[PDB]
């Protein structure tokens, strides 16, 4: 085939132009984001029940919906929370590979049929269903600095004038408002209600009657009295639009014609739907939007358009209203794309320098400059053809792929110039010569390298999704580089290289290159002499080979092993937890001192503190909170002591002296869709209707046994909230019936005054908003306020709650978890230092076996995933080596010669093993794929050397040691050229020994490869 | 039920429209709100788009506004189906 395109250089140009046009169109059409979708599809059902405790939520909503989640396909597990905020969430997690559209429609369709089974208040509130496994592109914060707008005002403005514009923006997929818009709040007064013999039932009845829309009909509608001239709609009532009109709602006409209006027994003002969250941004009132990138979109274009539209809106923007961007993922996208172009142009500069230093002509330095960008552009086409996006994983894969594409380029040009200098052939006849020498090895290298990278793409779940990005990027760039090296570079050498006289090695030219040429020739003969000597004492170097492979196994096992470490992202969280019964004000004081710490003692690192009151990591409530701390870029806080790893520990130790609170700073994960991957996620399950307290006791027994094993388990804790005092109030049914009081009036008065009640909607400047009734705060704080509410009896007399109720304190759970339909408790932990998380998990299974009867367990989250990927590892690694061996045996026509190459490649890997040792790197997926790339690259060196060795023995009938020496002589310059390009490339990143490790990664190959070729063919 | 076109728009059409964002292959969106109290929101998709997946995605995005819609409407039923705009034929029936 290369013969074909050398006689047809313009056909090959046509093919390279097609590849460039496809790659350009691919870059224009290609989606771009930080990470691809790795998390398995998760659909979350959310509902609200105002005034409700955790078990009313569970006993009327959660269990009912969970019982109707049948018939849905491809479900892995379902978990759900019911807390004392009236909030329930049910997350159904599906198998990786299942259509998230079909998954969500099936879930909501079952929920729809279950809706008539829910309480009438829950149906009124409405039930939402979202895809929860997608994460935010950025978070636009909207804060007020002049101290004139409350958070309710900011969020109302953002919904009215910002949100829908942001959603209509191109690329935006979903926008979530971090707050509630205005709501017509009715703050009743029990003393005024009692003064007029009124209850909240009357207030609600009047509101439903006077703030209603009423559909009459038509004036002169069909069927008419024919003769009729006019047809017109009849409109009776419509909604209200003002607080003033709500104040004039007539509740009662006194019998002397006097009016009792709603304003006379309640305060009326625009407020929030919800008052349990308090969001601040550096101590200022705050709100914002969480924006999600749409499907097939460009995060760079979308973020620009978002800041563009936010940039515009100033002709409408109120006083003190500022936009801030506490969280944004597109900087990391831009960094990973920039490092691809930085590596590409630095690659062509260095290969230009090295090609010229060895070959002393400019026309040879053009063939790599053309060939490399062609295949880099083709990779984008192949990525687009298969549905992949430009992300940090594929861009990492392209950066690693560049090193192999330049070696493919250098090998082909160098061998044709060696054939011209050794044999004195014209460029055309000599290029036929040279690819006839290397074409089979080139194809075999393609098979070998996909045998390395392809099999790891077949992990399941999250692990496979990450490996797929590297695999297709590297295998694509490798396969097209081979196709280009058999099509494009043959024609370019045959068409562009000058002839060379036989024997002209440039020893006779002058200046610097004359000195270099015979310096290199002298070293070339030194090298062949030394390898010739090594081939007499091969037992000695076989022993040295094993001395160094146990040395590599040692420093490899010693490295920290973490699949996806939580690197410094520029944002971290700090969790806040106060005791049972703690009020919102007490939480705010703690958060106030938390931001005061961050903005003073970490002045030079912290840029923003986004404090959230009422919402915790492990569970919501008045005694929970979390602060999102965003830091300045990596430049303006140099040194490792100013990274998140040390800031969090300084923050945690400083926060240990906080009285009456439990504060903890920690790093958010690299892939927030997954959450850590550090440790395990554990589910304790009531399998036999045991009850809450029994399950709590078992969890305590499990936690105690875990703490007794610090050599294996670290920080084993529940991911939930502990039981708290609650106010139990009993209605005497007999006393109620004897006084003529209905139970519905009693419960409606209690739940409306104290819990609040959603009545109906109204229209505020053309936007539909809700109407809530509730008591004033001062009349619904403490138990003695219960006796200030009166209820009307059938005889008209007003009775107070004290006459027919009794109260006591008891304990109950503010948060009830469920797993797969049964009551559960989520436990978190990680393995002790040095130990694997697999051992920690099997210790937990042991300790769980002796829990009380009727208590099961299960693994959820990414512990489910690691169980999956761990059972796949050995077969995948086994198939990789099996097919590698098979293709090499196909290349060399030998069941034995593959062992020569397979046994030498773990030597190039240790040029990076010590670099991780001196810098302090971690063994992760990024380091592992990098190890494979080095293994493949060094595997290309030995494959060519052994190919030339065998060809010389088979074609020319040369001796074994003669052919081996001739082979390593013909291959020394290209190996040192490629390695020289690499060492000069990483030198600007510089600790001298890291470069000195790469050099012996090369010197080990050039000596040991001939050793293994001779040792293997002797023994077989 | 019977509401004027202004109420229907402010309490149903706008709510459904504000959540019809970011859907695959959506070209444009038209809607009318009638004196009868009825809404039709027609979402039009790029040619070649699978219509059944399109209907699926519309129902999934409609769920985000399903809670916010009024009392009467959420229970009375919200149809979401593929649609045509033209008549293929008119079959007529007379009595002779
Ligand atoms: C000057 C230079 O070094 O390269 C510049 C030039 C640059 C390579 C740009 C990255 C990206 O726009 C590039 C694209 C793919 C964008 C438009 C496409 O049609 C390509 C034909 C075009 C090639 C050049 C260009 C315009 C650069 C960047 C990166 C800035 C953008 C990101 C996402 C990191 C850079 O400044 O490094
Ligand atoms: C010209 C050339 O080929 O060097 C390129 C190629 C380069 C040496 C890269 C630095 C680094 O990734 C390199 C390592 C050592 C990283 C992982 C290792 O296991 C090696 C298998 C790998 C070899 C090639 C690679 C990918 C280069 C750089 C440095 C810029 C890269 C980053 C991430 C800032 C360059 O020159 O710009
Ligand atoms: C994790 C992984 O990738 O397996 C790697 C790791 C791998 C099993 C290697 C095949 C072979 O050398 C392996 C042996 C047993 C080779 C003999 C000894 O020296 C061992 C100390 C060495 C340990 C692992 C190693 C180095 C791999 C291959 C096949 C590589 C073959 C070619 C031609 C590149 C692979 O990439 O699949
Ligand atoms: C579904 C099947 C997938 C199998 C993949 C397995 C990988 C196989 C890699 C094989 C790569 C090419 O394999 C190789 O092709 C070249 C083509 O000149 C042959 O070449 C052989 O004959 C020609 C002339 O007749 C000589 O110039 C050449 O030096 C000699 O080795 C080799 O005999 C063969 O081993
Ligand atoms: C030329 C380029 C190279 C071509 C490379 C082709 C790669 C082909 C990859 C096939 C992927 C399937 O790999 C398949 O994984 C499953 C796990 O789910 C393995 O099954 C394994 O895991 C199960 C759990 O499921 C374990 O209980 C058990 O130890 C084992 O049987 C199968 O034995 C294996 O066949
Ligand atoms: C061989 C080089 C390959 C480079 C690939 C770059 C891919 C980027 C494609 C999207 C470009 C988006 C531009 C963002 C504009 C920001 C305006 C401030
Ligand atoms: C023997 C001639 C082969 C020609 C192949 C042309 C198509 C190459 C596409 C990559």
């Amino acid at each position: 085939m290369p013969n074909f395109f050398i006689d047809r250089p313009i056909f090959a140009w046509v093919i390279a132009i097609i590849i460039m046009l496809a790659g350009g169109l691919a870059i224009l059409k290609l989606p771009v984001a930080q990470y691809p979708t790795i998390a398995p599809p998760a659909v979350t059902i959310s509902a609200s029940y105002p005034g409700a405790d955790a078990k009313t939520v569970q006993d009327t909503v959660t269990q009912v919906i969970e019982q109707n989640m049948n018939g849905i396909d491809n479900l892995m597990y379902m978990s759900s929370n019911s807390d004392s905020t009236g909030t329930v969430q049910i997350t159904l997690t599906f198998e990786s590979g299942t259509d998230a559209d079909i998954a969500q429609v099936q879930v909501q369709n079952k929920l729809q049929l279950a809706m008539p089974l829910l309480p009438q208040e829950v149906q009124q509130q409405g039930v939402s269903v979202e895809k929860s496994s997608s994460s935010f592109l950025m978070v636009v914060g909207v804060i007020n600095t002049d101290g004139t707008m409350t958070q309710e005002d900011i969020s109302d403005y953002v919904a009215a004038n910002m949100k829908d514009a942001i959603s209509r923006t191109s690329g935006v997929g979903d926008v979530q408002l971090f707050g509630s818009q205005y709501a017509m709040r009715i703050w009743m007064n029990p003393n005024e209600l009692n003064k007029f013999q009124l209850t909240p039932v009357d207030v609600i009845t009047a509101i439903k009657a006077q703030n209603a829309q009423v559909a009459a009909g038509q004036l002169g509608g069909t069927p008419p009295v024919k003769g009729q001239q006019l047809n017109a709609s009849i409109i009776a009532q419509t909604r209200l639009t003002s607080t003033e009109e709500f104040g004039k709602i007539l509740l009662k006409v006194n019998q002397d014609g006097s009016r009792v209006l709603l304003r006379d027994v309640a305060k009326i003002e625009l407020g929030g739907e919800n008052y349990d969250i308090i969001a601040e941004f550096n101590g200022q009132p705050a709100s914002g939007l969480g924006i999600k990138l749409a499907t097939g979109a460009n995060a760079l274009d979308t973020a620009a358009a978002i800041r563009a539209e936010l940039a515009k809106m100033e002709p409408f923007f109120p006083s003190g209203l500022k936009i801030v961007y506490p969280y944004d993922t597109t900087p990391f996208v831009k960094i990973s794309i920039h490092e691809v172009v930085k590596t590409l142009v630095e690659a062509i500069i260095l290969v230009f320098l090295v090609m010229y230093l060895f070959l002393q002509n400019f026309r040879a330095t053009l063939i790599p400059t053309i060939a490399v960008p062609v295949v880099l552009l083709g990779t984008f086409a192949v990525l687009a053809a298969f549905g992949f996006s430009i992300n940090t994983l594929t861009m990492f894969g392209m950066v690693l792929a560049i090193g192999l594409l330049v070696d493919d380029a250098i090998v082909v040009v160098e061998n044709v110039e060696r054939v011209m200098a050794e044999e004195g052939l014209p460029p055309k006849e000599a290029t036929r010569k040279s690819m006839g020498q290397i074409q089979g090895a080139l194809v075999g290298i393609a098979m070998v390298l996909s045998a390395v990278f392809v099999p790891m793409a077949f992990f399941g779940g999250s692990t496979g999704a990450i490996y797929r990005q590297f695999s297709i990027t590297i295998v694509s760039a490798m396969a097209l580089s081979v196709l280009v090296a058999l099509i494009l570079t043959p024609a370019l050498c045959a068409t562009m290289l000058k002839p060379i006289a036989k024997g002209d090695h440039g020893e006779g030219k002058k200046g610097f290159f004359g000195w270099f040429n015979r310096m290199f020739e002298k070293s070339t003969h030194h090298y062949t002499d030394s390898v010739g000597g090594i081939l007499r004492s091969t037992g000695r170097y076989l022993v040295l080979y094993l001395i160094i492979v146990v040395g590599m196994a040692y420093l490899f096992v010693r490295l920290p092993s973490s699949f996806l470490p939580d690197e410094d992202q520029g944002v971290f969280m700090t969790m806040v937890q106060l005791p049972a019964g703690a009020t919102q004000e007490r939480t705010q004081k703690v958060l106030n001192e938390v931001t005061h710490y961050y903005l003073t003692k970490e002045k030079n690192n912290v840029e923003s503190v986004f404090a959230v009151n009422g919402f915790g990591f492990a569970g919501r409530g008045q005694n929970t909170g979390i602060a999102f701390v965003s830091l300045k870029d990596w430049a303006d806080r140099p040194g490792e002591e100013n990274k998140v790893e040390a800031i969090t520990m300084r923050a945690t130790r400083a926060f240990s002296q906080i009285k009456d609170a439990m504060v903890f700073a920690f790093n958010l994960p690299a892939i927030v869709e997954l959450g850590t991957a550090t440790g395990f996620d554990f589910e304790l399950i009531d399998q036999a209707g045991l009850g809450h307290e029994k399950l709590t006791q078992a969890r305590n027994q499990l936690l105690a046994e875990a703490a007794k094993h610090p050599d294996m388990l670290t920080s084993v804790r529940p991911n939930g909230l502990e039981d708290t005092p609650q106010f139990k109030i009993d209605i005497d049914q007999e006393k109620a019936q004897a006084l003529g009081v209905s139970i519905n009036d009693i419960n409606t008065t209690l739940g409306a005054a104290w819990g609040g009640s959603y009545v109906n909607d109204f229209i505020d400047r053309g936007r539909v908003k809700k109407v809530y009734v509730m008591s004033e705060a001062k009349y619904r704080m403490l138990p003695d306020d219960i006796g200030d509410w009166y209820v009307r009896a059938a005889d008209g007399q007003m009775v107070p709650f004290s006459a027919f109720s009794s109260s006591r304190w008891e304990y109950g759970s503010p948060r009830l978890e469920r797993y797969n339909g049964l009551p559960s408790m989520e436990i978190l932990g990680q393995a002790a230092p040095g130990k694997s998380t697999g051992e920690a998990m099997e210790l937990m299974e042991q300790l769980a076996s002796k829990l009380p009867t009727g208590v099961g367990y299960d693994w959820t989250g990414m512990s489910y995933q690691e169980r999956l990927s761990g059972n796949q590892a050995p077969s995948l690694y086994a198939i990789s080596l099996i097919v590698v061996f098979l293709c090499l045996a196909a290349l060399y026509e030998s069941w034995s010669i593959p062992f020569s190459v397979m046994l030498v490649v773990p030597l190039g890997v240790i040029g990076a093993l010590l670099a991780a040792t001196f810098r302090g790197l971690t063994n992760d997926v990024y380091f592992q794929v990098g190890l494979l790339t080095t293994i493949g690259l060094s595997a290309k060196n030995a494959i060519l050397i052994v190919e030339f060795a065998k060809d010389l023995m088979d074609k020319e009938g040369k001796g074994l040691i003669e052919a081996t020496l001739d082979a390593v002589r013909m291959r020394l310059r290209p190996i040192l050229m490629t390695s020289l390009a690499f060492i000069l490339g990483v030198m600007p990143l510089v600790g001298t020994g890291v470069m000195g490790g790469m050099v012996t990664a090369t010197v080990l190959a050039i000596f040991f490869v001939p050793v293994f070729f001779v040792v293997v063919r002797r023994r077989f």
